[PDB]
């Protein structure tokens, strides 16, 4: 009989930026580099462009990842509605979804939460989130020794303003009450972008500065957060893979 193949679906809620296309070949590659392991089959679907799996094919996937986006997760574009519908279906199937940034926000929306512009304003920087260690099982996604804090790239202007009643907050920060959360055993959401790196961040900063969206001094302060430190990238890959591939007991 056939071996059980491992299949993951990536919902690309962003187009490929010029820098990401040139440097990495696009976000598919970025996501697979971050979360993929040898021998898995990753299908991506450019949901932002209205490309979706068929509902009948959802069962073949072992897990789903929803990417970041420049779009607002509270908007009502047809593709966002369709994304919410398909996420609702996957959620009902109890299939694993890792939501990243926009994805974190979409899952919150589907489960009755509210997303909108953050009360304390946008973040574009390397930040640190405080872990709610009391909500985390030793030897689950976060390893045997749970960190007090994790460094992650932040690139967002919106947040979960109202958490679904079914969500457990796993991390917060001074300005954002919901930096990471889980719902049941199959939904896991991070507001930051574990897939980003210094090069991706700095290129966004440069571009948004050039557009006149932020001041030079803001751009400078954003970049300064990563001049001498990086995100906890290896730890994020471990956590996310632990969750997405059920590599450790559930939390």
């Amino acid at each position: 009989h056939m071996v059980e193949q491992k299949r993951y679906a990536l919902f690309l809620a962003t187009l490929d930026s010029e820098f990401v296309k040139k440097t990495y070949g696009g976000y598919h590659n970025v996501f697979v580099t971050t979360f993929g392991d040898e021998g898995e089959h990753w299908d991506s679907f450019r949901v932002v462009s209205g490309e979706f799996p068929d509902e009948k094919d959802l069962e073949k996937y072992d897990g789903f990842v929803i990417s970041g986006s420049s779009h607002d997760a509270f908007e009502n574009d047809d593709w966002i509605l369709k994304l919410c519908d398909i996420v609702k279906k996957i959620d009902e199937m109890k299939k694993k979804i890792l939501g990243i940034c926009f994805g974190h926000q979409i899952i919150a929306r589907v489960r009755g939460g509210t997303v909108g512009r953050a009360k304390k304003g946008p973040e574009l920087k390397l930040g640190d989130i405080t872990i709610v260690k009391d909500a985390i099982t030793p030897g689950s996604y976060f390893g045997n020794e749970i960190p007090d804090s994790i460094a992650i790239i932040k690139c967002h202007q919106d947040e979960v303003l109202v958490l679904p009643e079914t969500a457990k907050v796993l991390a917060y920060s001074k300005n954002y009450e919901v930096e990471m959360y889980s719902i049941e055993d199959h939904l896991f959401c991070i507001q930051g972008n574990p897939e980003y790196n210094k090069e991706i961040l700095f290129e966004i900063v440069d571009r948004v500065l050039a557009l006149g969206y932020v001041k030079q001094e803001f751009a400078d302060a954003a970049k300064a957060t990563m001049e001498n430190r990086g995100a906890d990238r290896k730890l994020w890959e471990t956590i996310c893979k632990n969750f997405l591939k059920g590599r450790v007991p559930t939390n």
